[PDB]
């Protein structure tokens, strides 16, 4: 009897974009199991007993291993949900364990060569394999039960027709002896999926609602797939699923009471609109963007007031298009540093959003408040650890100054996280893949002295406004004074120079609005002479 | 109001130009982010000699505001306290 | 055998049977009575963690450490297995 089932078929199973890992499991797994014994046999070998996966949540684990289970014409395989096989009673957990392994024992002890097959799954195996302390005075809480299924697995017996699988989250956790080749041989990864598994994904997710003419010719899926991003296994379902509710809900209300149309609801049909919609407000990706972040930082949006901003852009573009196709630097940094209220964190964050990498991420001392040393180095590392998962990146680190704790008296600052940051700004990520850091600060010869501008690849300088003429450029473009208060304050301004942050000309016209109509321009005159220059 | 109670405990005598300055210049902030849509975030710093009376000049000017929430946090609620 | 054999006075938590085991283990390997017919065999990956009292000589003399093989264990190892 095949171990197969007659009619499987590849295509019935429902899974897209990890062709390679399943070809590789099928042939590590099971390519010894189909011809006949008698060349296994003169082969001499044994067959591999062990499995595990591991990945980032939703990927398409548990499908996985529900499928491969399925996959075999033999008995049904059994189950353990995490810790369900504890007990109170001294040595019943063991005793558990055991009971699982007799029937195969007995099938070899009686049938030989022509035994069976039998299938385990120690789902959650994290759970209940943690390392053994090994060291008197930190006694495990689960260490007979490793024990016993160590033995088990490979013991003083020998088994040829068990087969287990493993799934966890965390793989650096399991018992290192667990894992040699004897026990645990095959573990694959499984990651986010491409945009060809997107498609695939797509497309198996909506082959049989097509059955019954529920889409109309407007939805294109390849724009669909191309769109979404780095969007993990679930999300899609998660989409279409909230699409066609939204959809399903139009036909049907309520209010007041509950009723249901007859004469409409024969006439269903999904667009592209409910799609966009939920897109849009529905699913909040997990390793993706989002412009609310964008809008926080952007609150102003940006002026075009002069030529600097121009080249400081296109040194940005620059800079993106070089670590984006290159190859013999998969690392390169850049420091943004300029004067107080220079507005300098608005343009990193659109050199950021205009790069338009798949992933973006902004660490900020924002969400860090009271925090300490410890708690602070664990989120970066984190978030940097988070920022090796994909093919291009971009991380932006905002107000060094003021994560480094320092504070001129003294002076005082932690040396644990400048530690961490210098070492961690010279990690190549693995390889095959690509890395961008944008940094930003409002003292240069501090972090000069500390020894810290030989780690940064390059350096950028972002001035003030520098004439009245700017000045006058930037007011009328913000659109506040007319042309009649246009002209007297010109004639004041223009002969002379001025030294100021547009954020603190924002503040100085909105506390001089607050007078009476004719007043203004006096008292903005006023406060622009006493702000003073101080170069 | 008992914490303005508490913290006002003689009421406000005007006893010069500066109080009138003072309680002028208040309004003119309370409104400037009131009114304002570009700035949400507005602060002001009080300084004087010791024992001038800023407590409760402040304190009054967070009375007339009119918000709709107010709560004064001070440093004797925390005595034993660590950072 | 690390399992069940440890250090007396150290596994306190409502060890109902665990000392007990362990020294009716030492009484019966080597007590008052005498065979001429008992071998003890055991394996183990924490050597240092094992009682003393049961590595006296009488009760557990030979102690063999196995290491990773040379170049030339490697050949005969990979020669065995593929004859
Ligand atoms: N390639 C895929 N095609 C279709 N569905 C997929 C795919 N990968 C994952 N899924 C979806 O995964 C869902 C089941 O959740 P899943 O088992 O993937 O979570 P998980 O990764 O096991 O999470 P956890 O980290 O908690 O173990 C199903 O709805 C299934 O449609
Ligand atoms: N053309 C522009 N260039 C820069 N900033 C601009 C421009 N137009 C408007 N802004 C506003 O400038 C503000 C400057 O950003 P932010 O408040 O972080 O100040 P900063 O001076 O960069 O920071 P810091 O106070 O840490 O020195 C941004 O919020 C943006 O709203
Ligand atoms: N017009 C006024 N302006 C200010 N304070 C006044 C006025 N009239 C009376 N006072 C009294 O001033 C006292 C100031 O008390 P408070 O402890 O707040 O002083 P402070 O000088 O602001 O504080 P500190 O002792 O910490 O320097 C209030 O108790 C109030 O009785």
């Amino acid at each position: 009897q095949s171990i197969i089932n007659p009619d499987w078929n590849f295509e019935k199973m429902g899974i897209g974009g990890l062709d390679k890992e399943f070809s590789d499991i099928f042939r590590r797994a099971f390519a010894s199991r189909v011809f006949p014994p008698e060349i296994v046999e003169q082969m001499g070998c044994k067959h591999v007993k062990g499995i595990l996966l591991y990945g980032p949540p939703g990927c398409g684990k548990t499908l996985l291993a529900r499928q491969i289970g399925k996959m075999l014409n033999a008995r049904e395989p059994k189950v353990v949900n995490g810790p369900e096989i504890l007990n109170k009673y001294v040595g019943e957990s063991e005793a558990n364990i055991r009971k699982l392994f007799a029937d195969a024992e007995e099938e070899q002890r009686r049938l030989g060569a022509n035994s069976g097959l039998h299938i385990i799954i120690f789902d959650e195996i994290d759970a209940i394999c943690k390392q053994r302390g090994s060291m008197a005075g930190s006694t495990g809480v689960h260490d007979t039960v490793v024990n016993q299924l160590l033995s088990k697995i490979d013991g003083v017996e020998q088994l040829n027709n068990i087969l287990v699988i493993g799934m966890t989250n965390r793989p650096d956790l399991i018992d290192e002896a667990l894992l040699r080749p004897g026990r645990l041989e095959v573990k694959m990864e499984i990651g986010l999926p491409d945009e060809k598994g997107r498609l695939q994904i797509l497309h198996i997710h909506t082959a049989r609602m097509r059955g019954h003419q529920l889409l109309s010719a407007d939805v294109d899926i390849k724009e669909l797939a191309v769109e979404t991003k780095n969007f993990s296994g679930a999300e899609l379902e998660g989409l279409v699923r909230a699409a066609q509710s939204t959809a399903m809900n139009r036909h049907i209300k309520a209010s007041t009471k509950v009723e249901v149309d007859m004469e409409k609801a024969e006439s269903l049909q999904v667009t592209r609109g409910d799609f966009l919609a939920s897109l849009e407000n529905d699913i909040k990706p997990a390793f993706g963007t989002n412009q609310e972040d964008y809008a926080s930082y952007i609150m102003n949006g940006i002026i075009k007031w002069g030529d600097p901003v121009t080249r400081v852009l296109d040194d940005g573009e620059l800079l993106v298009q070089q670590t984006k196709n290159s190859d013999r630097t998969p690392l390169v940094s850049v420091l943004l540093e300029g004067p107080p209220h220079s507005g300098k964190t608005a343009l990193a964050a659109k050199i950021a959003e205009e790069s338009n990498f798949p992933f973006i991420k902004i660490c900020s001392p924002d969400k860090m408040i009271g925090f300490s040393e410890t708690a602070k180095c664990q989120a970066m590392k984190k978030i940097f650890d988070d920022a090796y998962k994909s093919q291009l990146s971009c991380v932006v680190v905002d107000d060094i100054e003021r994560l480094l704790d320092y504070v001129p008296i003294g002076p005082r600052f932690s040396n644990l996280v400048l530690q961490a940051l210098l070492v961690l700004l010279k990690k190549a990520p693995p390889q095959g893949r690509k890395l961008l850091i944008i940094g930003t600060t409002s003292r240069k010869d501090v972090l000069q002295e500390m020894e810290m501008l030989n780690a940064f690849s390059t350096t950028i300088h972002v001035p003030n406004i520098a004439t009245g003429e700017q000045l006058l450029e930037a007011l009328e473009l913000l659109g506040n004074f007319k042309d009649k208060e246009r002209t007297t304050i010109a004639q004041q301004v223009k002969g002379k120079k001025v030294w100021i942050g547009i954020k603190k000309l924002l503040m100085l016209i909105e506390m001089s609005l607050q007078m009476d109509p004719e007043y203004r321009v006096r008292k903005f005159l006023a406060l622009l002479r006493e702000e003073g220059a101080s170069p």
